[PDB]
């Protein structure tokens, strides 16, 4: 406690901000994956130490793993359960670098010379907060191996993480890992008894919550939340914390100026262009080789170094004001959507790489799943789909349309290389396409449709698809 004080200050002073936490609306969280309650996670239903949280991105993750310290820190969250809280945030673990859980730990802490032999102490009192599970960059296979027994033994990342996670190394020790649910089908064979919790995002309630707390005037929160309830699309999409930041973020562009306020987005893709579109030109072609580069390289944070090569000498006041986010020399994209949005519109520029090869490495978790990259190039290729039009080839377009065509043709009514995509995965890659001449062709290739509905959002994306395959 002569440390755990020191050590709590840090955490009340890193995880003050998103990036204050007055913003946070609280998330809708569910068990046997049934609300549960933060405090209650790790009381049994024989003692809960593996908790997983699955979220699709943009659902909150990070945010609620960042308000669990914060609260924690300032003794409200597991006041008598936890000693120490440790963030681990997966995108800045290398899964290659030797490193020991030791040394894990003392990335952690404010000081360069922690008690690590004191913390290791009663390990029954420590928390992991292992954040983003489906941001290892590589491959992360059951095959890893010999597991590590040892805190102070230096192992790959991999075989740390893993040794980790299947509670060899520090065995009472608890977790907390939150992930996509893509990358579940990794993790789920090294889980030792886990308690599974979903992370479902806003209510229509804190939807609403959500907008009220972002526009400080409620006049401008409540004719900027009529929009969203007027529109289906953007009421369904906003059960999403990041929707409802860009749609928000959008609308105060939009606000400042005397015309009236309207979003008439009906895709994800329509939603990311409309707020590409608020931030406006000659840097858009740079940031789209820094991010494809990344998603071909594994590099999710990019050093000053990879946005020299990429000519961005720029970034300086354009780019990070809304398009980057400077961290601890290493900056990243405002989210990892759009990181893949960007690679996306690299391969429909008129000057791109070519378009087989990314969905060769689609569904692996090696390149990133792809998920977005892929969804949002269907998106865009959308010959009814901006100013930003001007600058896609409107040629290359129609190279990539029939491209996209032949492999959800294969993908359709082919023996499962990979698990994704899955059928309603290729639901909201056709729902991002919204070309009925396409989508018609495109569901003929289906022999069996496969319902598998969680939310009103997979309700509104399938109904479209099931409508463009009557076939008279
Ligand atoms: C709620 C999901 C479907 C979502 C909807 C919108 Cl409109 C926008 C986004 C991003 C662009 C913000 C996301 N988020 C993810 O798609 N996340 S995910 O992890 O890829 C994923 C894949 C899956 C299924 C479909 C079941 O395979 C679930 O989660
Ligand atoms: N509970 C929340 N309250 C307010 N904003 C939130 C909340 N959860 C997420 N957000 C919004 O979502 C954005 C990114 O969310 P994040 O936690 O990184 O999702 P994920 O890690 O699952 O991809 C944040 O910038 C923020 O504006």
């Amino acid at each position: 406690k002569d440390y755990r004080k020191k050590y709590r200050k840090y955490v009340r002073s890193r995880f003050q901000c998103i990036e204050l936490n007055k913003r946070y609306t609280r998330l809708r969280l569910i068990k046997e994956h049934s609300p549960i309650k933060m405090e209650l996670l790790f009381d049994p239903d024989e003692p809960v130490h593996t908790v997983v949280f699955q979220g699709a991105a943009g659902i909150g993750k990070t945010i609620l793993a960042r308000k669990m310290m914060l609260d924690w820190a300032s003794g409200t969250l597991y006041q008598d359960r936890f000693d120490y809280l440790f963030y681990i945030h997966c995108r800045e673990v290398s899964l290659v670098t030797q490193r020991s859980l030791g040394d894990l730990i003392m990335s952690c802490c404010p000081d360069p010379n922690p008690p690590i032999h004191k913390i290791v102490r009663k390990p029954s009192r420590i928390l992991f907060l292992m954040d983003g599970f489906d941001e290892l960059q590589g491959a992360f296979d059951e095959h890893i191996g010999p597991l590590c027994t040892d805190w102070q033994k230096a192992e790959r990342g991999d075989i740390l993480l893993s040794s980790l996670i299947r509670k060899k190394l520090l065995p009472e020790a608890s977790l907390l890992i939150t992930t996509r649910p893509v990358a579940l089908e990794k993790l789920q064979h090294l889980l030792d008894h886990p308690r599974h919790v979903e992370i479902l995002g806003f209510s229509e309630a804190k939807r609403k919550e959500y907008f009220f707390k972002y526009f400080s005037d409620e006049a401008q929160a409540r004719a900027a939340f009529s929009l969203i309830q007027e529109n289906e699309v953007l009421f369904t999409m906003c059960f999403i914390p990041l929707v409802c930041w860009i749609v928000c973020t959008g609308l105060k562009q939009q606000m400042e100026s005397g015309k009236s306020l309207a979003q008439t987005s009906k895709t994800t893709t329509a939603v990311y262009v409309f707020f590409l579109s608020s931030l406006l030109c000659a840097h858009l072609w740079g940031l789209c080789s820094l991010a494809a580069d990344g998603i071909w390289n594994q590099k999710i944070l990019f050093e000053e170094s990879d946005l020299r090569n990429h000519g961005l000498q720029d970034v300086s006041a354009f780019l990070r004001m809304n398009l980057f986010q400077k961290e601890v020399k290493f900056y990243s994209f405002i989210h990892m959507t759009f990181q893949e949005f960007f690679a996306a519109m690299y391969y429909l520029l008129e000057e791109s790489r070519d378009v087989t090869v990314l969905l060769e490495n689609y569904g692996k978790f090696e390149k990133g799943y792809l998920i977005f990259v892929v969804r949002f190039l269907f998106g865009l290729v959308n010959q009814e789909r901006s100013y930003l039009e001007k600058k896609l080839s409107c040629k290359i377009s129609q190279q990539i349309r029939l491209e996209l065509l032949k492999w959800i043709e294969v993908k359709a009514k082919a023996k499962k290389l990979q698990i994704q995509p899955s059928q309603l995965e290729l639901f909201y890659c056709l729902y991002e396409m919204q070309e009925e001449d396409f989508v018609q062709r495109a569901m003929d290739y289906f022999p069996k449709i496969e319902i598998n509905l969680s939310t009103r959002m997979d309700h509104m994306v399938s109904s479209f698809c099931i409508e463009n395959c009557h076939r008279v």
